[PDB]
């Protein structure tokens, strides 16, 4: 077939890529759909337990990248050459035998759940848990999945077709609703006050930031509007569904959150309000009683979370447990606060600590039979209650729960910004980047907050900028880069999202950047006419296999050396008008340091870094219109993603005229192998000027496109 066992082996396309599988390892191509490119992969046991690991075969001397939790909520990556460095609770494995690309998936089968693991044999074993004790069996048909081919990501998308196409429990990425909010710059308050905000926070919040030019559109109202108490560090639980004191107007106690949602969107023209909520409620769960049938639970420790985060097991949640609501009244509890926040003009909801339900397994059917029944009521009650599918989901890198995401469309894809700790914001752009991979292959990666003034702000921006995902900030009130925010947010708060996750480039997927000392790492995106690629030095800081925390560790030299292809935008092809005739040339323009290079085929440009620099390149392949007259737009040379401005191209070569739609203000650029005869915006001729060495035309929008009639029509004649 193409994957098959045969000896003791494990084979794609004639290279063994795992000795010594034992007997009880059966494959087979049968989903309902029903042969099958790749395989699936189960096993038989003995007994009939609850748990099982079982060695898969012998991985050595294949280079992998895997995205493998380190903590319960959040994943990030991790490279090796052997089955040692597959760390404990691996959830996807990409393997390079070396030109072919394997993945392997680890997957929910009935009610149970499977992930990777290595020994210090070189195995790759299949971890299988149903997180019930009472819930056992004793075979699995198809708990792995397994597909080869030769372009890495499509051989991940085509896989997670396929996985989708067994189980009917999920839908791809692309097949999904987007809220409305991936369009507009946001704010959060969670960095700003922390617990303590209050709604006269929110206001201050964005009143600065409107101010200074770059509005937010959105806002999250994070962790600390909720009404909660103690019981009697300990722990807070839901005591309802309504806010606390700090959002009812201090004058009619009757007017609660509705007061700040009109005050945001009436008075400060947001089109957006979100709140945070526990997919328990809070942190503690909801206070038991007989309303939502809560009932405290105890987290369940699983071995191979509990071996990355040691930490874990003495954690406020496992030792003081949650008041979990009841499967039967879930729904209940989801649409009575849902209800209560949508007829007071919320929107949409940023649900966190979404991994605890595979720990409270408990007596009710297991980690993924109870991760389902609340997601399953979730969605009914976000497409009930938020249309415009008002749902960021927040700390759930469980595969419980990424395989039944059927509605939800917006992830967050690591563990928080944490402006005060410097260790975190190189593993940050490197978390972000992997975890994209396969995080993005279900929903819409989420870069999460930032701080527009910090040492880190422009590397955190910059990857904003090029994410795929919601852009916003987490500022304290006048505490604002606007010269920073333009490069991101246009006068009327919408930004330049580019329309893949971000993710890294063929060359960065199996060299690890934060660690190996050596590489830089490049990220990739695409707008509809132009590539888009960063260059970051994320090395010097990473997850500890023996510290099992993020860590500092020692970097040779400080400066590092890549270079740049446009081949490194996987798709570029994908932004030619012709890419049956596309000879391979870009227009390569460096964003910070404002110089246009033409980049043929094949040509390399180095670029350095010290640790924490970056550098933003917007690729636009080049059009040959006749012999001497090349063009490629750029788009807003002052932005990040400045070919995200481009929203429609036309070539004419018969009148020797380029045709443009441009949405946005500000400068705009392209390259040009002539100085053009004219350029026209809106019928009218206007200034530009043109650097005959480089090619760069330039010119002013001046203002946003006017109407109601969404974009600036440019004609350039050459
Ligand atoms: O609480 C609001 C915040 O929750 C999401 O997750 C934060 C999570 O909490 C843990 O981080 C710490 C540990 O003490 O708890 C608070 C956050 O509540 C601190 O900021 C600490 O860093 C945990 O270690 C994290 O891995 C975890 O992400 C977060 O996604 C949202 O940003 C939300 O605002």
């Amino acid at each position: 077939p193409a994957v098959r066992i045969s000896d003791g082996n494990l084979i794609i396309k004639n290279r063994t890529i795992l000795t010594g599988v034992p007997d009880n390892v059966i494959t087979t191509s049968a989903s309902e759909a029903g042969p099958v490119e790749g395989v699936f992969v189960g096993a038989v046991f003995n007994k009939e337990e609850s748990k099982h690991i079982v060695p898969i075969g012998t991985l050595r001397n294949s280079r992998f990248m895997s995205c493998f939790r380190f903590k319960l909520w959040w994943m990030a990556q991790r490279m090796g050459e052997m089955g040692r460095d597959i760390p404990y609770e691996t959830q996807f494995l990409l393997v390079e035998s070396n030109k072919v690309y394997t993945v392997f998936l680890p997957l929910i089968e009935g009610s149970f759940r499977s992930c990777l693991q290595g020994n210090v044999n070189d195995e790759v074993e299949l971890c299988l848990e149903s997180g019930d004790v009472d819930t056992k069996r004793s075979s699995f048909t198809h708990s792995l999945y397994i597909h080869a081919g030769t372009d890495p990501f499509q051989t991940i998308t085509d896989a997670i077709r396929t996985v989708k196409l067994h189980l009917n429990s999920f839908r791809q990425r692309h097949e999904k609703k987007l809220p409305g909010i991936v369009d507009y710059f946001g704010w959060c308050t969670w960095d700003a006050f922390y617990q303590e905000v209050t709604q006269e926070g929110v206001e201050a919040g964005l009143k600065s930031l409107a101010a200074g030019g770059t509005p937010p559109k959105f806002v999250i109202i994070d962790d600390g509007w909720q009404s909660v108490e103690r019981d009697a560090s300990p722990i807070f639980r839901l005591t309802g569904i309504k806010e606390n004191e700090k959002f009812k107007k201090k004058d009619d106690p009757n007017v609660g959150i509705k007061n700040i949602v009109k005050i945001a969107k009436e008075k400060h023209g947001l089109r957006y309000v979100y709140v945070w909520h526990a997919i328990t409620g809070y942190w503690g769960g909801v206070r038991p009683g007989e309303e939502y049938g809560s009932v405290m639970k105890y987290p369940n420790m699983s071995k191979g979370v509990v071996e990355n985060d040691p930490t874990w097991k003495t954690d406020v949640m496992t030792l003081q447990g949650l008041g979990l609501v009841s499967p039967k009244k879930v729904y209940k509890f989801y649409n009575e606060l849902h209800s209560y926040l949508a007829d007071a003009g919320v929107d949409g909801v940023k649900v966190a600590v979404q991994c605890v339900l595979e720990t409270l397994g408990g007596g009710l059917g297991g980690r993924v039979e109870l991760t389902r029944q609340f997601h399953q009521a979730l969605d009914s009650s976000v497409a009930k209650n938020f249309p415009d599918n008002g749902c960021i989901a927040c700390m759930s890198h469980n595969t419980d729960a990424l395989y039944c995401s059927k509605q939800a469309a917006v992830i967050r894809a690591s563990d928080d910004f944490y402006p005060r700790d410097p260790v975190s914001h190189t593993i940050h752009i490197a978390s972000v980047a992997y975890n994209s991979v396969f995080l993005g292959e279900f929903m819409q990666p989420d870069w999460d907050m930032f701080h527009s003034v910090h040492p880190a702000a422009e590397y955190h921006a910059s990857a904003r900028a090029i994410s795929g995902g919601p852009l916003y900030v987490s500022d304290s009130p006048g505490k604002h880069n606007f010269e920073l925010l333009r490069k991101l947010v246009l006068p009327d708060g919408s930004i330049l999202r580019a329309r893949l996750p971000g993710r890294p480039t063929r060359d960065c997927l199996f060299a690890d950047p934060a660690r190996d000392g050596v590489s830089l790492l490049k990220i990739w995106n695409m707008n509809k006419y132009t590539g888009v690629l960063g260059v970051y030095n994320c090395q010097g800081a990473a997850w500890s296999s023996t510290e099992r925390k993020n860590i500092f560790h020692q970097t040779k030299t400080d400066s590092l050396t890549g270079s740049i292809r446009g081949r490194d935008v996987h798709s570029i092809s994908e932004a030619s008008t012709d890419p049956t005739t596309w000879n391979g040339d870009c227009a390569v323009y460096s964003q910070s340091r404002g110089e246009l290079i033409v980049m043929p085929y094949n040509v390399s440009l180095p670029v350095s870094l010290k640790i924490r620099e970056h550098e933003i390149f917007t690729v636009s392949p080049i059009s040959h219109l006749v012999d001497g007259v090349s063009f490629a737009p750029i788009g807003l040379v002052n932005m990040y993603n400045s070919g995200g401005a481009i929203e429609g191209l036309r070539y004419e070569a018969e009148k020797m005229k380029v045709v443009m739609e441009v949405k946005g203000c500000g400068k705009f650029g392209s390259y040009s192998s002539v100085k053009p005869k004219r350029c026209v915006v809106e019928s009218n001729e206007i200034a530009f000027e043109y650097d005959s060495s480089s090619g760069l035309v330039t010119f002013e929008l001046d203002k946003m496109p006017i109407e109601n009639k969404r974009f600036h029509l440019i004609q350039v004649e050459l």
